[PDB]
């Protein structure tokens, strides 16, 4: 039973953020800054109603969804594309699908300790992150 993931969570790796950056055919001079950045994660959870936020000093990024219930999302302020998302349980990982113009294109996030695990997919390119729970 650890499909918790509530809490404010700091980024310690980021493996990768670049090439998946490009797949997603970010300009280089946006990579330059964004590759450089700590991000921190805050996920506001009630059961299977989720609302997360993803913010930097340079862009923030907010998505809320239901685990099982398709929703559109708009990636305002990274990609700036339209995807339609599914998210799922696969045991206790979060796995998002983002069908859209990009194949292959989603993330799986789940917990380990007191870590939280993203993986961010594009096309062939996939970014690894590893955050570690804030306290109090
Ligand atoms: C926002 C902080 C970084 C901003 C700088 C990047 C700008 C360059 C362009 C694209 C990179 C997109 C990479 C972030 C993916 C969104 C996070 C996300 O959807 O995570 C899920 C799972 O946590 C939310 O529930």
């Amino acid at each position: 039973m650890t499909r918790d993931q509530n809490g404010t969570w700091e980024m310690e790796s980021n493996e990768n953020f670049e090439g998946y950056m490009k797949a997603l055919d970010i300009d280089f001079a946006t990579r330059k800054i964004a590759v450089r950045l700590t991000q921190t994660k805050v996920i506001d959870q009630d059961g299977d109603n989720f609302k997360t936020k993803t913010t930097s000093t340079f862009r923030n990024y907010d998505v809320d969804f239901t685990v099982g219930v398709e929703f559109d999302e708009y990636t305002k302020s990274l990609d700036n594309r339209h995807v339609k998302a599914l998210v799922t349980w696969e045991g206790d990982v979060l796995v998002c699908v983002q069908k859209g113009e990009k194949e292959n294109r989603g993330w799986k996030q789940w917990i380990e300790g007191d870590k939280l695990y993203l993986e961010l997919t594009c096309g062939d390119q996939v970014c690894r992150q590893v955050f570690k729970k804030k306290l109090v």
